[PDB]
DNA sequence: CTCTCGCGAGAG
DNA sequence: CTCTCGCGAGAG
């Protein structure tokens, strides 16, 4: 798995969260994003038995890598929170 | 309320979260930080009746301003999450 | 204390 | 969908 320039070309480049939101929407379905978390961890505040499974970590790192080259002043942990925020955008 | 250089001089300058953690520890008690949130909002996941009151928003903005001048590549919303993380560091 | 990170209400 | 932001387990 490698993100291609034709996928990046279709994404907002003004702000990293806007870039991640578009790029994630290019790569993944709303249903996929609604039912996955970044890491597959159980939430400290979930009483629910069911836990969302993780994203593919190779895909995570490709997304971070592409984002880091467009937004080199953004750190790794910030981009990880941006991915999590986009997944959460798909859960209402 | 104005943060002075003698307060900033005592803080880690390598990373913004480390700078915020030190600066907050210079300004505030552990008990204060344990019992306040950034905004005073009720948590979506709190079943507790009791809600932590907000920080003084003039103090928040002075902290953000000092941080922004040391870490100009850090955005406003990131620094706000860093303040929240330091408050949370004092709650165990 | 410290960091990470899924939750989810509420406002848009 | 989107952002903000307090929670808090678990690992350090």
């Amino acid at each position: 798995f490698q993100i291609e320039k034709w996928q990046i070309a279709r994404c907002n480049k003004s702000k990293p969260q806007k870039f991640i939101n578009d790029l994630m929407q290019v790569l993944y379905t709303n249903e996929y994003m609604a039912t996955h978390s970044l890491t597959g961890a159980k939430s400290s505040t979930s009483r629910d038995k069911a836990v969302k499974p993780a994203m593919n970590q190779n895909e995570v790192q490709e997304i971070i890598g592409v984002t880091k080259q467009l937004f080199p002043n953004t750190d790794d942990v910030s981009i990880r929170r941006m991915i999590g925020q986009k997944l959460n955008n798909c859960t209402k």
